[PDB]
């Protein structure tokens, strides 16, 4: 019984002390939604987007910290690329003959994330005021993040970041045309079906000056990423009861956990987040698509090749977004070369010493 298997045991046992906070969170948010869906507003159609809630699906956060996405269908979007990489978008509209319901959130031709979020925040504050069963308030707006974060004080303080996402049922942006390269792994029928589902727009400022600040959006495929994580095998029975299990998720978990415990010890690693890990392993799953290449009896070999792949992404400063191939998450504009070299030396140290970081 090696350290890797014991770390996995530790991770799922540590998720036991999350489930009670998670039940609190689910009933707060479904009450808040049901309230928002009864009230008359631009957000009456809001719904929770289910993006998975296990360790593999969630961002790295403290045990009492949660994230949920509120989707809002927005018809007849007209996207304009803000970056040639596909990293950001301005949201305009095609002709809407009966009137754009979001007309009043516009700034010029562009949907203002600032205007939309401000009312999004206001309505929630009012509906959260009217929930008595449970002590729920809303944290004061933070610089930077667009999140409307609930403070649940059922004895222990629990935080919930609510993310507003626009849902568009139009075709996927031109920047995704050659993305989602699953043809040799999940197949062409799956790829065709996934690209027929909606996509989502999350408000996010770019670090580039005053112009269009508060008016920029980034793409989100969290619904697709959940499907892939839960349908990850070449065989349809992979990890099912009449099938064989692989170590794909286990590798993702170990890698997320390695980064998280490195990040809590080195501010140098601030630019790195769990999404870089998920992106890297999406590519490894495309490069090594056979279930037998992720056999559970080869966990440490599979973990190590994932590490060697990540290391090579750092060394060549290239990690293509899995859905937007022009969008390099490891470009120098986004992460200094010195942060990659620092992370590389931290990983090689952990790799060649039995992962001491895993013993705390
Ligand atoms: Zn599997």
């Amino acid at each position: 019984p090696d350290k890797l298997k014991k770390v996995l045991d530790k991770l799922r046992l540590k998720r036991k002390d999350i489930s009670e906070a998670a039940e609190t969170v689910n009933k707060v948010v479904e009450r808040l939604l049901r309230r928002m869906q009864k009230r008359e507003s631009e957000f009456k159609g809001v719904e929770q987007l289910n993006t998975g809630s296990y360790y593999e699906h969630v961002k790295i956060s403290a045990p009492n910290e949660f994230d949920v996405m509120f989707k809002l269908e927005v018809p007849r979007i007209e996207l304009q690329e803000y970056y040639e990489t596909g990293a950001f978008y301005l949201v305009k509209f095609k002709r809407i003959p009966r009137g754009n319901p979001l007309s009043h959130f516009l700034e010029g031709e562009v949907l203002s994330a600032t205007k939309m979020l401000s009312k999004f925040r206001k309505i929630i504050k009012e509906e959260v005021k009217e929930i008595k069963d449970i002590d729920v308030s809303v944290e004061k707006e933070k610089p930077g993040s667009p999140a409307v974060t609930l403070l649940i004080r059922n004895p222990e303080e629990i935080s919930v970041d609510i993310i507003l996402a626009l849902e568009s049922k139009g075709s996927w942006p031109i920047s995704t045309k050659e993305g989602l390269p699953i043809q040799g792994w999940l197949g062409t029928k799956v790829r065709t079906n996934l690209r027929r589902e909606p996509f989502y727009l999350v408000p996010k400022n770019a670090k580039d000056g005053n112009s269009f600040q508060g008016e920029t959006w980034r793409l989100s495929f969290s619904h697709t990423e959940k499907y892939i994580l839960n349908n990850h095998g070449i065989e349809k029975t992979c990890c099912e009861s009449s099938g064989a299990k692989c170590c794909r998720k286990e590798c993702l978990k170990l890698m997320k956990y390695l980064l998280e415990q490195l990040k809590k010890e080195f501010q140098e690693l601030d630019a790195f987040c769990s999404y870089h890990v998920k992106t890297a392993i999406f590519h490894m799953w495309t490069q090594d698509p056979q279930d037998s290449q992720w056999d559970p009896r080869n966990l440490s070999s599979c973990f190590d090749k994932l590490l060697a792949f990540f290391l090579e992404c750092l060394r060549t400063e290239k990690l293509d977004h899995y859905f937007i191939p022009k969008f390099n998450l490891f470009s120098q504009e986004l992460i200094d070369r010195k942060s990659k070299e620092f992370l590389s030396k931290k990983i090689e140290y952990e790799r060649n010493n039995g992962f001491p970081i895993f013993d705390k």
